[PDB]
C-alpha cells in the first residue's frame, strides 16, 4: 500500500502535482504523521532544509531525479558574509525519521573550474568546501537508500545521530565522508574524483575525515562496499581511506583543534582499487594557536577482510579480529533503530 501524499513533477499537465519539491513539503500536515512526497525525473534547483519528523522522498529513479544547486563556504551571500561548510549544503536535515529513496543529491559548485581559474582572479574562491548532504544533530535516524550523492571537497557531511545509506553512491575528493555521527554505509559505490590540479605525486583526496568523540562507540562504518576511481586518470596511491578531523570548537580556555574528537573509520568485506594508499593524518590548531598533527594510529581507522588492489595488510593498516568485525553488525551500530521506508 505504498501510496503518495504528494507528487511533484516538471508537467503542469501532469495532474495534480507540484512544481518544486519545497511547495510539496508544504502541503503536508503539521505534525509528525509519515508524509510521502513522490518526485518525478527531473533536474530539481533547490536548496532545502528538513524540519518536519517523519518527512519521506521518493525520486522516480536514482539516474533521473535530481535536487541540486551549487554554493561553496567561500560563496558570499546578500550581507557579504560566507555560506560556511554546514552553510554551503544542498540538503540539509534537521528532523528525525527522514527518509530518501531512489534520487541525487549534488552539490553543482564546480570544483575544477574554480581551481583553474587565475590566482589573481577574484571570483576564484578558496574555501572550497561545499556539501551536497549535511544530516545535523537534530536529523537522528535518518535513512538513504539508493541515492546518489555529488560533490567534490566534503559531500557528505555527517553529524550527531545515526544515519543509514543503503545502495548508494557517494562521490568526492577531499574528506568527502566528514563528521561525528554514527552513519553506516552498506552496497554503495565511493566514487574517489580526479583532480586536474594536484601534481603528479601528490594526495588527491580522502574518503573520509571522522571528528567522532572517543566517548561515542561507533562513527562512520563502512560495509560490503566498493571503493573505486571515477577514471582510469586517478593516479595509484592518490587517496586515503581517512585522516582524523578534529574540529575547531569552543572550549572555556579558547577556540581550537577539539583533542577529544578521535575520529573512527571502519572498513568491512570492501573492495578498495589501487588508488588507495593507506591512512593519514590531519592538522589543527592547539589551544596555544601552534600546529599540532593528528596521526592516524592514534585514531580509530580499522579495516576488515578488504580485497582488490588497495587491499593492503601491514603495519599502518590494523585489521579487526573476527570477534572485533561482529561488533560492526547494522543492529548494533544502529542500536534500536531498524531503518525502514514507509
Ligand atoms: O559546533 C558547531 O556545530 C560549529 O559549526 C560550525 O562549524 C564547522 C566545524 O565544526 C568547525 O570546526 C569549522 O570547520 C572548518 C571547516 O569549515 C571544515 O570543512 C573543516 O575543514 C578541513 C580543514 O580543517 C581545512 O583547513 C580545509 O582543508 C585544507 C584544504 O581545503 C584541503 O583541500 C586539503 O588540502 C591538500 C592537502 O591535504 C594539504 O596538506 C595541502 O598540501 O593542501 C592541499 C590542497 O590544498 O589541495 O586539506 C587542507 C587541510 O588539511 O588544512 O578543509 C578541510 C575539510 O574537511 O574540507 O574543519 C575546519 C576546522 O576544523 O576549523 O567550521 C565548520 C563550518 O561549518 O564552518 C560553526 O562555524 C561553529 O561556530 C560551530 O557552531
Amino acid at each position: 500500500a505504498t501510496t503518495y501524499n504528494a507528487v511533484v513533477s516538471k508537467s503542469s499537465s501532469d495532474g495534480k502535482t507540484f512544481k518544486t519539491i519545497a511547495d510539496a513539503i508544504a502541503s503536508a500536515p503539521a505534525g509528525s504523521t509519515p508524509f510521502v512526497i513522490l518526485i518525478k525525473n527531473g533536474v530539481y534547483n533547490e536548496r532545502l532544509t528538513i524540519t518536519r519528523n517523519n518527512l519521506h522522498l521518493k525520486g522516480e529513479s536514482r539516474n533521473g531525479a535530481v535536487i541540486a544547486a551549487a554554493t561553496a563556504a567561500g560563496t558570499l551571500k546578500s550581507d557579504g558574509s560566507k555560506w560556511g561548510t554546514a552553510g554551503s549544503s544542498t540538503i540539509t536535515i534537521s528532523a528525525k525519521d527522514f527518509s530518501a529513496q531512489s534520487l541525487t543529491i549534488r552539490n553543482d559548485f564546480d570544483f575544477p573550474a574554480n581551481q583553474a581559474k587565475s590566482d589573481s582572479d577574484s571570483s576564484k574562491i578558496k574555501d572550497t568546501q561545499a556539501v551536497a548532504l549535511y544530516v545535523t544533530k537534530s536529523g537522528d535516524r535518518a535513512y538513504f537508500k539508493d541515492v546518489s550523492l555529488v560533490g567534490y571537497q566534503d559531500t557528505l557531511y555527517v553529524s550527531g545521530g545515526r544515519s543509514f545509506f543503503s545502495d548508494c553512491r557517494i562521490s568526492g575528493t577531499v574528506d568527502f565522508i566528514f563528521g561525528d555521527g554514527t552513519a553506516l554505509f552498506n552496497n554503495c559505490d565511493l566514487v574517489s574524483r580526479y583532480r586536474a590540479d594536484v601534481k603528479s605525486g601528490n594526495v588527491s583526496g580522502y574518503l573520509t575525515a571522522p571528528s567522532t568523540n572517543i566517548n561515542q562507540k561507533y562513527g562512520l562504518v563502512i560495509t560490503n562496499s566498493r571503493v573505486i576511481r571515477e577514471s582510469d586518470s586517478v593516479p595509484a596511491k592518490s587517496y586515503g581511506l581517512g585522516r582524523p578531523w578534529h574540529p575547531t570548537t569552543t572550549f572555556s580556555d579558547g577556540r581550537y583543534a577539539d583533542p577529544n574528537a578521535i575520529g573512527q573509520t571502519v572498513f568491512l568485506n570492501t573492495s578498495m582499487d589501487n588508488h588507495i594508499y593507506g591512512w593519514d593524518k590531519m592538522s589543527g590548531k592547539d589551544k596555544n594557536g601552534n600546529t599540532i598533527w593528528f596521526n592516524p594510529e592514534d585514531s580509530r581507522f580499522f579495516e576488515y577482510k578488504s580485497y582488490g588492489a588497495g587491499a593492503t595488510v601491514s603495519k599502518d593498516r590494523r585489521q579487526l579480529t573476527d570477534a572485533q568485525a561482529a561488533e560492526y553488525t547494522q543492529s548494533k551500530v544502529l542500536g534500536d533503530w531498524t531503518p525502514t521506508l514507509p
